[PDB]
């Protein structure tokens, strides 16, 4: 398996491993991105942490259960240079570590694409906005299976929603 990151610095290099809605949001990005802290809420590869990365943001944690990936991503955070200032993987499922309160918000930008069928994205978002994570106007991505779950949490705003095949793909705004 391998990553390709598509844009940024580091456009066209390959990281060993084991869609329009995204673009629309890089889109509504480069902006404010150069200051923009990230959360790759399951990470996995880190395509989409790499991806913030490379277009220069100001930071990106990746969060990763499996021990196993995220050794990988710290491989590959090592093998591009990026200080811990830059990038930061912290080994917990997001599931848990969002249930911590927080007395500041974190994030201008949020990836959340978990698995299907165990309502893991809906309870993720559930825990970013109970516990004060969001920072005003920060934008959230998900993917989750094609047909029926997602309600807007009443302080979002729902920007963009394509489904193609079997994934829904969204973008909210945190509006508070």
């Amino acid at each position: 398996g391998e990553v390709r990151i598509i844009a940024g610095l580091w456009r066209g290099r390959k990281l060993p491993v084991l869609d329009r809605v995204k673009e629309t949001l890089f889109n509504w990005l480069m902006p404010y991105i150069h200051q923009s802290e990230c959360l790759d809420g399951f990470a996995g590869s880190g395509s989409l942490g790499f991806e913030a990365l490379s277009r220069q943001a100001k930071k990106v944690t990746f969060l990763e259960l499996d021990k196993t990936v995220a050794n990988q991503l710290k491989k590959n955070l090592q093998t591009l240079k990026c200080s811990s200032e830059q990038a930061e993987v912290i080994n917990q499922s997001s599931l848990d570590f969002l249930k911590q309160p927080q007395n500041q918000p974190h994030f201008d930008v949020v990836f959340l694409d978990p698995p299907f069928h165990f309502n893991l994205a809906e309870q993720a978002i559930s825990l970013l906005c109970e516990n004060n994570w969001l920072k005003p106007n920060a934008l959230i991505y998900v993917e989750t299976e094609k047909d029926k779950p997602l309600i807007t949490p009443e302080n979002w705003t729902l920007l963009k929603e394509k489904t193609t095949g079997i994934v829904s793909y969204r973008l909210y705004q945190n509006l508070e």
